[PDB]
């Protein structure tokens, strides 16, 4: 079911590709198009091969050459596109912790929507690159239940999908109801333990049951019961439980629907997901927002920045 929008180019020729990129830079100006048409048509693993082959042919660093020939939001995308898949999430996480004021949005998005396999892969890569323990770093930069929930999630420990138990589903649905709507204040720990540790397949069933017994969708209750930090995280986790593609589709929409563009988010989501579920993301986006992902990117962005994004994205006809 899970489909990306960028795949390996067949008949890929690492050296030819380098020569092309060289031809697009060496001399007066810069052939943005040629760089943009090639790199959005090669997978992450293949860009790495292009970057290594470029060095052997020209004794120059591809990425740095492009940094010195490109500009603005376009350069940012290309640079993000060039970052090894393995290191990308950890890179965005590191920059989100760096400096006194943390970037919660990024922590929540990534940690709430990455599968256990992925999260433990991120943790190892992050410790390899930076010599810091990710969990420890997150603990240092967050606080309260938001910190607690993140720590729980970072254990990469969630129950595995298993035989579905009707008794457990009713029990857990009731616990959430008793912990939220029925209680003066909120049993934050119950929400956290349940929404943090229970399996995906199990929780989807618990949601349907929660609605049946409470009249509320769990998302309404989370909004009615919590605020800021914690609300966003629990909302993020819940939506990811339902559908990571649908969660990330909503993430893109909200990055574009206002007066500006949250370009930092536009870029991260498109790039990181281009080889996993961006096709799924596009389907869900259309499904929930009346237009294609394409048309909204077209409306919010300009120039080569726009051109690359659209080629990366695809689906003009969604
Ligand atoms: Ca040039
Ligand atoms: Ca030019
Ligand atoms: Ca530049
Ligand atoms: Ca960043
Ligand atoms: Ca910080
Ligand atoms: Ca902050
Ligand atoms: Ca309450
Ligand atoms: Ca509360
Ligand atoms: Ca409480
Ligand atoms: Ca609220
Ligand atoms: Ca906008």
């Amino acid at each position: 079911a899970l489909r990306g929008t960028v795949t390996d180019f067949s008949g890929f020729d690492g050296e030819a590709d380098a020569e092309v990129l060289e031809k697009a830079m060496e001399g007066l100006g810069t052939d943005e198009d040629s760089i943009l048409n090639l790199l959005t048509a090669r997978s992450n693993a293949q860009r790495q091969q292009i970057a290594e082959e470029f060095e052997t042919l020209f004794g120059r660093d591809l990425v740095n050459d492009m940094k010195s020939e490109l500009t603005g939001k376009f350069e940012k995308l290309i640079v993000a596109l060039m970052k090894p898949s393995r290191l990308y999430d950890a890179y965005e996480l590191k920059h989100a912790l760096k400096g006194a004021g943390t970037d919660e949005k990024v922590l929540t998005e990534i940690i709430a929507s990455r599968t256990p396999e992925e999260l433990r892969a991120i943790k190892q890569a992050y410790e390899e690159e930076y010599g810091s323990n990710l969990e420890d770093d997150v603990v240092g930069d967050t606080s309260g239940y938001y910190q607690r929930m993140l720590v729980v999630l970072l254990q990469a420990n969630r129950d595995p999908d298993t035989a579905i138990d009707d008794a457990q589903v009713e029990l857990d649905a009731q616990a959430l109801f008793q912990a939220g709507e029925l209680k003066w204040g909120t049993d934050e720990e119950e929400f956290i333990t349940i929404l943090g540790t229970r399996s995906v397949s199990h929780l989807r069933r618990v949601f349907d049951k929660y609605m049946t017994i409470s009249g509320f969708q769990i998302e309404e209750t989370i909004d009615r019961e919590t605020s800021g930090n914690l609300e966003n995280l629990l909302l993020a986790v819940v939506k990811s439980i339902r559908s990571i593609p649908a969660y990330l589709a909503e993430t893109l929409y909200y990055a574009m629907k206002g007066a500006g563009t949250d370009d930092h988010t536009l870029i991260r989501v498109i790039v990181s997901r281009s080889e996993i579920d961006l096709f799924n993301i596009r389907k869900e986006f259309r499904k929930n927002f009346a237009t294609s992902l394409y048309s909204m990117i077209k409306g919010d962005t300009s120039g080569d920045y726009k051109k690359a994004l659209l080629l990366l994205s695809g689906g003009e006809d969604d």
